[PDB]
């Protein structure tokens, strides 16, 4: 079977033939016309019965009695004389004529379904989406007029609320009702524009016109939308979605369809809204210009439990105009105070012919409707209350239902309306039971409604008090929102092990991961043993700071949205930038850095990128502020960020335009010079200086005046030379002379014969490394503060000092076996522990050499260049190896053509790729090509097949010299390129590296600076950049902060708004309203004029 | 070349990445010296006893329904993308203000016949 | 799941077979070096048996990746694999290893230095060519990697359209 819809429905057919409602017919000829025109109750003449039974009711008799009593002529029903059986219509209809010929599936079911079922039908086999409201139109079942301005005001707002919500309207379907103008409503406004309406007609299939056209399994019937538009005749809708065409097994009789419908929304109502709300699904009725049925059915909802609201609109006068008459006249409570009954008889039956007596009745009905004037609404055109019939449509389920405000509030969340809730849930009159709008807060941070956080800190809400352990906690582990697949990943990475399946994530797993992420040295807070001690035994269980925590929650979560806006409200908002810049970035890291081949990468980068652009706009605002301030910004120690700074979190994230900017660059400066105060010529001042001390004495320093702000700051002879020396610009001088005649020794050590006794300048050359050495070992344990482990791998993160270490470790070595070796001989290199020595020291010096591109690259110029030659070198190695192989493919068949005789050997290793190597820098060894010509130097080498290697080697040159040599070339001059684009942001960069580094130093350079250890350590046992402010001065800033962050969206506003684009779209609009009231006044231009023309006479 | 190519290298890897993935899914088990024996195991199970979904009818027919629904999405944001821009709201703007120009001289004119009107009325 | 499905598992995937492929392919190179660079004896060394058994049988491989590719005519199959380059540089390689293998292999050595017999120099002289084809298909691996695989397409149109210039 495997087939839903033909296993699980039913379609009845009427098995019997009672003639029709009496005695078949006159017409003499009797028997005859029984063919004719005699119908059963079923609705069907005889032919159309067509049963497997009704059609032995076309050969002899029917199935009956001789003369079947008339308890037999009533005892027809559609339960016990309808067989019921799989059924034959259903599919989707082709509304062929209809702009662009509409599609709408269809099924004719019985109209004993079970509620259920019907259930199953819309949601799994159509695939229908649970919906957020249910709208039931119910209306005049008559082809009915329609204002024109009222077509256009009606299906702008009901379109909205079916759209906004996902609601499913309901209707009859069949044009001959209200139906038609819900299509009217669908075509202008072009209903869904990529954004679905579920419109389900439920009618019943007796009165369908064309009832033949949808029957077959699974048939894509068409069907004919153009007949007669005055005729009315039940003609399907051609701008409907589905249908469900309710089966009594009949024809021509409605009612079939009053039951499941309402079944439908008592199944529907019953329905959970969403995960998290505990709500139903909730129903709405609407009423365009009803019948008099439609009374008793807005009745029919106002009593039943839970009611119904019933939304009645106005005009055409009928029932809906009529109801909105009464509902102006009852008073509160429900009754008419007045005695003004028969008049309103008087209308009632204006628009229903009824005479007395069920205009009364039909009065007695509306009373009793009067007396819940609550779930009771009118949208009354003309004076316009509500502005909208959207609103209007959703805010009758909040009034009049007694519903809770928390009920109110979270319904308008389902929704996602803010402008409903903002207008009507928050005002006076609610009372909001003790936890209710944190409750709402957390169901909108979970779905990411931002919209609604927004609306409830702004309508009292603490996140001070809300925000605790437990509920942070839901908040990592939901799934109920945008979620990041990678954090799960990194949790499993920082926990070495792997997990127990229900998982639920921790903070200090998330504090492990922060760690992860931010790197250096940064310690979370999660991780401490304060927070440790709180979690493990769960005033306290709160945040000081809650929007720091949720900046990294919605971070972490991959929720931008939400992130840009937790940025903006709290303090310290130049550090969330910087830190999610970080997050983002190292996130984007570890994905680049995966096997997995996806987007998430470039679009963490580009997360990343939109919070650095921010803090660096934010510090241009400040500085343009007030740039006392804007430096402070930069060197607060930051509590709640790992006692960190901004300026240190930026340089984390390799930001250079923050570090580039000019508040940044007079800060570094002021470090730099120190208590010293040139502008011009500084260098060689410091020289001479340097090497002619009495001249510190004409130098110009600053006064305590100056020396006073420098918000990261931690005149006698004798203090003149204090500030000289302690100067960072100086300790970069003095520390690079001594390695220039460090450099100058050490060279003169390896190029001259080296004895059995160090010389005193190799000596000299010792002392320095081995004091450099302890320099370093101290530069790392007196670093940033945290784990020695933490400490050792940011050290090694540096490139010269990975080639320092190896270039010390190297060198002693290299004096061990130096200096520790016997000489057994005279000669010296005779010893080859000796010889072992002496080559290192050879090797050793290339070291430090190349350690002098570090100090060259603290000018401007050079700097860039130094950049630049290491990013070649880091990337160039898959062009190499190409390179390799090509080389190798040419070396290895050269040397088995020219050399056929040779045993194994290791000169073999060399003999491939020497020669071959020394091409690519073009040497063509132009004498050995051709080993058999008279002026080779390789006579003997002449042998079988000898004459290919001129052929083998032209092709390598060809492909290594020219192809692969400037492939590299060409790679290198990207890079000149990129990096020149930048120069001058590369260099500001680095100044940051080298003025923290020389500040960190001390005043002697490496032979001399063991004083500077032996009396620096005396002063520890026997007795950089970072402003350490005052909880007053604290809150100042963060003062200063907030008032910038405003400034920054006010020019980020205004820079928009005078934009062209905002300004041809806002005039686009315009214009558009404009051209209607140029109408109307060129309509109201006719009533004057023509108003005129009456009193004319 | 090397320009044009350094332009689209990651499209060019990604399209190398299909041939290299396709060629090694289809390959056996063992490498060439000892495929020998995936050979002689393979031909036997023959004799003796790449990336295609194969759909049934049902399922194929609701892929073609998710397909006709994402070319209707395809043409709607076309649609609002191309008026939402600015030389279509330009032109719009244009044609409905040259409108509005003869609706005003519309006011413009039947406001004379309000007014003389008036006039005669003011007898 | 349990040991032996790992194993299954592990074998069958394409990331697998490639370094699989990839190992021994380097395997084989190294072999091939050292029996063109070492002195050719009589009968071939250990190293070149398993330098032959690795064509031969590779050879045996590309056979059916024509016949068991997509479905079609012969005749389409062959136009199809030929498309590529590689393709047909291992097509000549392996042709031509063979006829050198036949030299090297079926030549009477009336002489004892070996030398002096032209039809095995000829074989031990299409070896030490053939050898270059066996290098050059490592691009074809090293374009497995992100960075490497461009680079390869760049030489490849480089070669490919600088004919009229090497004419000039
Ligand atoms: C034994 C001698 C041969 C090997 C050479 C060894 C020497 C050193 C050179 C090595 C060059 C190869 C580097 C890549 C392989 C390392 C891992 C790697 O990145 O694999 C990649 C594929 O790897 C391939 O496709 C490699 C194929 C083998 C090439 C063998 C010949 C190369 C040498 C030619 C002969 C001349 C030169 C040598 C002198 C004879 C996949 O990497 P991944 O991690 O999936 O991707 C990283 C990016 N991610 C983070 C986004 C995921
Ligand atoms: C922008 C740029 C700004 C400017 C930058 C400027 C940079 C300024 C840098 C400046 C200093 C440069 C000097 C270093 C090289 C000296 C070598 C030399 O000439 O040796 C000769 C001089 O005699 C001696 O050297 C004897 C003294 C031994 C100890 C060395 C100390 C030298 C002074 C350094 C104090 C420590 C400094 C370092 C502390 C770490 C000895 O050779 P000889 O006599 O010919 O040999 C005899 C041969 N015989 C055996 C055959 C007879
Ligand atoms: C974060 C920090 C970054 C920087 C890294 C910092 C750490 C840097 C660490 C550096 C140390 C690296 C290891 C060196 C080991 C020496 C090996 C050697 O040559 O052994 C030889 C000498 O061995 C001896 O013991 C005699 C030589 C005197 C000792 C000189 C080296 C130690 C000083 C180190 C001062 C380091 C200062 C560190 C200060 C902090 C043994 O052989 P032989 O005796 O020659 O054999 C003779 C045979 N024959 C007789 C037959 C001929
Ligand atoms: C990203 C990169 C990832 C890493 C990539 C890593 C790639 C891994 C690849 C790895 C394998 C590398 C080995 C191959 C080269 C060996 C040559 C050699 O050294 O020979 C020597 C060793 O002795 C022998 O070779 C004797 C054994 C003969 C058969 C060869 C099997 C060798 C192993 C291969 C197994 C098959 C593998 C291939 C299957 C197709 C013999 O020389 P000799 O003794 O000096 O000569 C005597 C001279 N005499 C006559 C003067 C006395
Ligand atoms: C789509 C697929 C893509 C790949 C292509 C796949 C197909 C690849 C096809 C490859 C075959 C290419 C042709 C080779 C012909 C050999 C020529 C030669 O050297 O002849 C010589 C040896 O001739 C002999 O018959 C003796 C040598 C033994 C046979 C070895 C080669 C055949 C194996 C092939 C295995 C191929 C495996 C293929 C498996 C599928 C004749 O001369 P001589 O005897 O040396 O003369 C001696 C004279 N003297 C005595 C005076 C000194
Ligand atoms: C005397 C004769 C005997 C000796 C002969 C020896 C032969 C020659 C041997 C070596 C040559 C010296 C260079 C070695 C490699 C450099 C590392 C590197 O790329 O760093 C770079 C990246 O990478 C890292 O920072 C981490 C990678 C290295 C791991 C840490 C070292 C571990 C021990 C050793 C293991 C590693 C390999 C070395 C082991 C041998 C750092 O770049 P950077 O500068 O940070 O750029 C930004 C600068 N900024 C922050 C200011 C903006
Ligand atoms: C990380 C630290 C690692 C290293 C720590 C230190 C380990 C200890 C290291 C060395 C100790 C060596 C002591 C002697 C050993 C026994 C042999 C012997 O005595 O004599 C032999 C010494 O032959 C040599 O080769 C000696 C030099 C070896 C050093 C090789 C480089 C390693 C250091 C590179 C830098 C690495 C640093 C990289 C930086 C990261 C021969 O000399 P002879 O006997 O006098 O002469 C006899 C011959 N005659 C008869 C012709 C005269
Ligand atoms: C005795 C001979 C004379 C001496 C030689 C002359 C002295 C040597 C000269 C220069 C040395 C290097 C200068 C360093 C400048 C600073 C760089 C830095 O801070 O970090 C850089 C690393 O930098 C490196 O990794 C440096 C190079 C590694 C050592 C190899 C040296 C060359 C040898 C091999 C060549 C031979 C091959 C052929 C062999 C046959 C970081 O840059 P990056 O990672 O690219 O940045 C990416 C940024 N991103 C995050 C946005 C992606
Ligand atoms: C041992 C010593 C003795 C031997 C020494 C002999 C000397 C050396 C001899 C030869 C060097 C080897 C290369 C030969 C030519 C390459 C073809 C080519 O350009 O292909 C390219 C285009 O073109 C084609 O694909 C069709 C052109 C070739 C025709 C088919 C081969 C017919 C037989 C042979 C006749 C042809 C000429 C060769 C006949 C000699 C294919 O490019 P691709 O890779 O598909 O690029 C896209 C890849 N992608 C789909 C994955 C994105
Ligand atoms: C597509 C397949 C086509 C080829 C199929 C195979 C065809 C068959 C091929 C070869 C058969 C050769 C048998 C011998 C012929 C008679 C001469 C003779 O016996 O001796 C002579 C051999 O002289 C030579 O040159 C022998 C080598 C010829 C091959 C040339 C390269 C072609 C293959 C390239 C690759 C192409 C593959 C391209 C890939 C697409 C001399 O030697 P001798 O007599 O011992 O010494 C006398 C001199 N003495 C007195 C000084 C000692
Ligand atoms: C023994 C010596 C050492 C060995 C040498 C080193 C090893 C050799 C190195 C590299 C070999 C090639 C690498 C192939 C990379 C893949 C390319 C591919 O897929 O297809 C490419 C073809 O590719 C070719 O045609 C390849 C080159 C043909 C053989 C000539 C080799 C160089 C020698 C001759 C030079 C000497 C001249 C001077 C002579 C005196 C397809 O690319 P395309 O068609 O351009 O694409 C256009 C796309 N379009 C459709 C948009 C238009
Ligand atoms: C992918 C690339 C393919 C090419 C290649 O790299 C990888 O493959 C490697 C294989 C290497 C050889 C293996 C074995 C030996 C034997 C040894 O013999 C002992 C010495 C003797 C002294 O007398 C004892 O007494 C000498 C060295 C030699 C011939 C190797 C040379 C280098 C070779 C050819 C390498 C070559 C560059
Ligand atoms: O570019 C800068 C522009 C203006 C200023 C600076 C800049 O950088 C600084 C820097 O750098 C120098 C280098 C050599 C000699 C003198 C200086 C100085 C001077 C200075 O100290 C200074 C003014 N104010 C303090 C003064 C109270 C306002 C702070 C910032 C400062």
């Amino acid at each position: 079977q495997k087939s839903w819809i033909e296993s699980t429905l039913t379609k009845r057919e009427c098995v019997y033939i009672i003639p029709s409602s009496k005695d078949p017919h006159r017409c003499l000829p009797g028997c005859q016309i029984c063919q004719q025109l005699v119908r059963c109750f079923c609705g069907r003449l005889v032919k159309q019965h067509a049963c497997f039974t009704a059609s032995l009711a076309m050969k002899y008799s029917d199935v009956k009695l001789g003369e079947h009593f008339n308890q037999a002529i009533e005892e027809w029903s559609v339960e016990k004389h309808t067989e019921q059986s799989p059924t034959d219509a259903y599919g989707v209809i082709n509304f062929q004529g209809g702009s662009h010929s509409y599609r709408a599936k269809y099924v004719r079911l019985s109209y004993d379904t079970k509620p259920e079922i019907i259930l199953q039908l819309l949601l799994k086999e159509w695939q229908m989406e649970l919906p957020k409201l249910v709208i039931s139109v119910h209306g005049g079942m008559q082809k009915f007029e329609l204002h024109p301005r009222i077509k256009q005001l009606l299906g702008k707002g009901l379109i909205k609320a079916a759209v906004t919500t996902g609601a499913w309207i309901l209707t009859g379907g069949v044009n001959t009702g209200v139906a038609k103008h819900v299509g009217d409503a669908l075509k202008e406004h072009a209903s869904r524009s990529s954004r679905k309406i579920c419109t389900i007609g439920i009618a019943p299939w007796g009165v369908i016109e064309n009832r033949n056209d949808l029957v077959g399994r699974d048939v894509v019937a068409p069907y004919q939308t153009l007949l007669n538009p005055l005729s009315k005749l039940n003609v399907l809708n051609n701008l409907h979605s589905h249908f469900i065409l309710v089966d009594d097994g009949t024809v021509g009789k409605y009612g079939a369809e009053v039951r499941l419908r309402r079944e439908l929304e008592k199944t529907i109502n019953q329905q959970r809204i969403h995960a998290r709300i505990g709500q139903g699904v909730p129903v709405v009725a609407l009423i365009f210009e009803g019948g008099p049925n439609v009374i008793l059915t807005v009745l029919e909802y106002l009593q039943e439990s839970p009611p119904v609201p019933v939304v009645v609109c106005e005009g055409t006068g009928r029932a809906a105009d009529l109801l909105a008459y009464i509902h102006k006249q009852t008073e509160e409570g429900g009754n008419l105070p007045d005695a003004a009954e028969p008049d309103i008889i008087s209308t009632i039956k204006k628009t229903f012919n009824f005479g007395q007596s069920e205009a009364v009745h039909l009065f007695q009905t509306m009373m009793e409707c009067m007396k819940k004037k609550e779930l009771i609404t009118v949208f009354h055109i003309g004076s316009e209350d509500h502005q909208d019939i959207d609103v209007a449509i959703l805010t009758a389920l909040l009034k009049g239902t007694n519903a809770s405000a928390f009920d109110q509030l979270i319904l308008t969340l389902a929704w996602d309306r803010v402008d409903i809730a903002k207008n009507h849930v928050f005002v006076y009159g609610q009372q909001w039971l003790v936890g209710s709008l944190e409750q709402a807060m957390l169901d909108a941070l979970v779905m990411d409604r931002v919209s609604f956080v927004k609306l409830l800190i702004e309508n009292g809400v603490s996140m001070h008090k809300f925000l605790t352990i437990p509920r942070l906690e839901e908040l990592y582990n939901t799934k109920q929102g945008p979620t990041n697949p990678m954090l799960f990943h990194l949790i499993r990475d920082v926990k070495q092990g792997n997990l127990p399946p229900g998982y639920k994530i921790t903070l200090i797993d998330i504090g492990l991961v922060i760690e992860y992420l931010m790197g250096g040295t940064y310690r979370c807070t999660y991780t401490r043993k304060r927070f440790r001690l709180i979690y493990n035994s769960l005033e306290t269980k709160r945040f000081p700071y809650p929007l720091n925590e949720l900046l990294i929650w919605a971070c972490l979560m991959k929720r931008q949205v939400m992130a840009r806006f937790l940025w903006q409200h709290g303090e310290e908002s130049m550090a969330k930038a910087l830190v999610a810049c970080k997050i983002y970035r190292s996130m984007a890291y570890e994905a680049k850095q995966s096997d997995l081949v996806d987007d998430t990468s470039e679009e963490l980068k580009q997360y990343s990128n939109d919070f650095g652009q921010l803090a660096v706009e934010l510090l241009e605002q400040s500085f343009r502020q007030d740039e006392t301030m804007a430096m402070k910004l930069l060197t607060y120690e930051l509590k709640n960020w790992s006692n960190s700074t901004c300026l240190k979190l930026a340089v984390s994230s390799r930001l250079r335009p923050f570090v580039a900017h000019t508040c940044t660059q007079m800060l570094l400066s002021d470090m730099w010079m120190g208590r010293l105060n040139m502008r011009k010529n500084s260098w060689y001042k410091v020289i001479l200086s340097i090497l002619v001390p009495p001249a510190i004495l004409m130098l110009e320093y600053k006064t305590k005046a100056e020396m006073s702000h420098i918000p990261q700051s931690q005149l006698p002879i004798t203090r003149k030379f204090y500030a000289f020396y302690h100067a960072p610009i100086v300790k970069f001088w003095f520390n690079t002379l001594a390695y220039l005649g460090f450099l100058m020794l050490y060279t003169f050590v390896v190029l001259v014969k080296m004895e059995q006794l160090p010389s005193v300048q190799e000596w000299i050359v010792i002392a320095y490394i081995f004091t450099y050495a302890i320099e370093k070992v101290r530069e790392v344990f007196m670093s940033e503060a945290g784990k020695i482990s933490q400490k050792i791998k940011v050290w090694f993160s540096d490139y010269f000092n990975v080639s320092d270490t190896i270039a010390i470790i190297s060198f002693f070595v290299g004096f061990g076996l130096r200096f520790g070796a016997k000489w057994n001989y005279i000669n010296a290199y005779d010893n080859h522990v000796f010889v072992a020595g002496r080559l290192i020291y050879c090797l050793n010096i290339i070291f430090w050499y190349v350690r002098l591109l570090d100090f060259l690259a603290v000018n401007q110029q050079a700097g860039p260049y130094v950049m630049m030659i290491g990013k070649m070198v880091a990337n160039m190695f898959y062009i190499v190896v190409i390179m390799a192989l090509v080389l190798l493919s040419f070396g290895v068949p050269r040397k088995a053509i020219l050399y056929p005789h040779e045993e194994p050997s290791w000169s073999l290793a060399k003999d491939i790729v020497f020669h071959p190597y020394w091409m690519i820098f073009g040497e063509v060894y132009a004498y050995e090509i051709d080993v058999c010509a008279n002026d080779s130097t390789l006579p003997t080498i002449c042998g079988p097949g000898t004459w290919l290697t001129p052929f083998l080697q032209a092709v390598y040159l060809f492909v290594q010299y020219i192809i692969m040599v400037n492939l590299l070339i060409a790679f290198f001059n990207n890079v000149y390129l990129q990096v020149k684009a930048i120069s001058n942001i590369v260099w500001k960069y680095q100044r940051y590296h080298f003025i923290m580094a020389y500040h960190e130093k001390p005043v002697l350079p490496p032979p001399l600076i063991i004083l500077s250890h032996i009396v620096s350590l005396f002063c520890c046992v026997c007795k950089g950049p970072k402003l350490f402010l005052t909880e007053e001065d604290q809150k100042k800033l963060h003062d200063f902060e907030e008032q910038c962050v405003e400034m920054y969206f006010d020019e980020k506003d205004d820079k928009f708004n005078s934009g062209s684009e905002e300004r041809i779209r806002v005039t686009f609009e315009r214009v558009e309203q404009m051209s209607i009231q140029i109408k109307e006044v060129g309509d109201r231009v006719n009533y004057i004029k023509r108003s005129l023309q009456s009193l004319d006479s």
